[PDB]
């Protein structure tokens, strides 16, 4: 499923991202934009670790969800990654939410690192009402 940009916004604030752990709702939504254009459906193979990338997070199946096919795998949010395919994304919101409580935070995103790290990415939010 595709979201619409502040279709996307109120639905991460309804799900408790804004501010989680330090983290604005525009910080998020620069993620999502850029890492999934917004597509629950995403997914991105890496063939050298043999690991793919799933949902509108991009979140990694060799260290947070279990798609029985990856090397070293540990599912540290204990999900399977077809959860993370779905329409619903509180699921893909639990994790993400998980993978933030790590020493690097938001840096788990190399695609936040380059396209919204030390940029302003409150245009990500205008209009939306949140
Ligand atoms: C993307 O892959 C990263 C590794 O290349 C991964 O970062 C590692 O995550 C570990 C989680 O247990 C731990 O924090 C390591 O210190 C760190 O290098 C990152 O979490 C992955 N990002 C996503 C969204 O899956
Ligand atoms: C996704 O973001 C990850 C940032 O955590 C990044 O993995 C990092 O890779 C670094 C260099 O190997 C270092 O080991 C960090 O500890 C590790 O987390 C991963 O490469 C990114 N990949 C893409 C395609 O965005």
């Amino acid at each position: 499923k595709v979201f619409e940009r502040c279709e996307l916004a109120r639905t991460l604030k309804r799900l408790g991202m804004d501010g989680y752990r330090g983290i604005s709702l525009a910080n998020w939504m620069c993620l999502a934009k850029w890492e999934s254009g917004y597509n629950t459906r995403a997914t991105n193979y890496n063939a050298g670790d043999r690991s793919t990338d799933y949902g509108i997070f991009q979140i990694n199946s060799r260290y947070w969800c279990n798609d029985g096919k990856t090397p070293g795998a540990v599912n540290a949010c204990h999900l399977s990654c077809s959860a993370l395919l779905q329409d619903n994304i509180a699921d893909a919101v639990a994790c993400a939410k998980r993978v933030v409580r790590e020493p690097q935070g938001i840096r788990a995103w190399v695609a936040w690192r380059n396209r919204c790290q030390n940029r302003d990415v409150r245009q990500y939010v205008q209009g939306c009402g949140v």
